[PDB]
């Protein structure tokens, strides 16, 4: 069997609380008034749910209305728990209601509305400060959810909205968000194949919040070299090849011994035999101005093998990386 691991901070914040903080399926919802929304037009679809501009009648605000389909019951209160535990955490989306149909029962999340620009557009106008603030605004959220017990799991840029005129935040879509407890097997189909971290990509279970880490450095490589997204597998298995042509194989065979994980045999095949690559070697003319050694020097920390040897959100917020962003709040 593998060696047990367990989350380097906020290891207990769950063992503390009492029950009813994650035992989301105790959670008894109160609902407001359907008749507040009207529904203005489609934004999109998840996989499990539907996205609408909607109207508070009441008020006239915007807001944002996630119809959530016919799926099992305990992952829509898992989301509704994890929303509001950590509602008014920094850069966290705003769940404002919660309604459903009084005769259907269908249920739809309220949230505050962000005027987004959509990150294939906004990202290539980004400026290097941009960067390092925007950057900084997801690390609040992150340390934030970690340090009340929940990873993300779903950490990429498309859960990232950002009103840019307003330097405006949130992180989005909490659906795979779940409570952390130690010594725990999670399911590793988790997160978007671009942002998976290397635990997901060997079934390595006894994962933790530095997953969340892992896909924060990924959203970081695609924006200060601006290449989308930067590690580009055509499936699970060459995603773990795409890492390894870069942070090399060598360092994850050290990995996969370290916690004696057993390895697919497929996997010797396509990883090959692979050199680490410097960071510098992805810097060029259309990216230079966003990269400097603090930026590789910060990469470089969040896109390790071990889990356990990236830095935890608290630690990134401390890299100098940051230094101008910081003096500035
Ligand atoms: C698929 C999709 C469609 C629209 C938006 C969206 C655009 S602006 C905006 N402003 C606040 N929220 C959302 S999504 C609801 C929050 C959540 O699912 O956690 C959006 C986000 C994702
Ligand atoms: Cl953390």
């Amino acid at each position: 069997g593998p060696v047990p691991s367990r989350a380097r901070v906020y290891t207990d914040v769950n063992t503390h609380r009492p029950r009813e903080y994650w035992d989301y399926e105790s959670h008894v919802v109160e609902w407001g008034n359907q008749d507040d929304y009207q529904l203005v037009r489609k934004l999109g679809r998840g996989k499990y749910s539907e996205v609408f501009e909607a109207i508070n009648i009441t008020n006239n605000e915007k807001v944002v209305v996630k119809i959530l389909k016919p799926v099992k019951k305990k992952k829509i209160k898992r989301e509704i728990k994890i929303l509001e535990n950590l509602r008014g955490g920094p850069n966290i989306i705003t769940l404002a209601d919660i309604v459903k149909d009084p005769v259907s029962r269908t249920p739809a999340l309220v949230f505050e509305h962000v005027n987004n620009t959509d990150f294939k557009q906004l990202y290539q106008t980004l400026t290097d400060y941009d960067i390092r603030f925007y950057m900084y605004e997801i690390l609040k959220a992150l340390d934030y959810c970690h340090s009340m017990g929940i990873m993300h799991r779903d950490v990429k840029p498309h859960n990232v909205m950002i009103d840019h005129e307003h330097r405006k935040l949130r992180l989005i879509d909490w659906g795979l968000a779940e409570f952390y407890h130690p010594g725990q097997e999670y399911n590793v189909r988790v997160a978007s194949r671009y942002f998976k971290g290397p635990e997901l990509l060997v079934d390595y279970q006894m994962y933790d919040y530095s997953l969340d880490m892992w896909s924060l450095g990924c959203m970081l490589a695609s924006m200060i070299f601006r290449k989308e997204p930067f590690f580009h597998g055509h499936d699970n298995y060459d995603q773990l090849v795409r890492i390894a042509k870069v942070l090399g194989t060598e360092d994850l065979y050290d990995y996969i011994d370290k916690y004696n994980i057993e390895l697919d045999p497929r996997f010797n095949d396509i990883l090959g035999r692979h050199s680490r690559k410097r960071w510098e070697r992805f810097v060029h003319s259309e990216n230079q101005h966003l990269v400097s050694p603090e930026a590789l020097d910060f990469l470089d920390k969040l896109l390790r093998y071990d889990h356990q040897s990236r830095l935890t959100a608290r630690e990134a917020m401390e890299h100098p990386y940051f230094y101008t962003v910081v003096k500035d709040q």
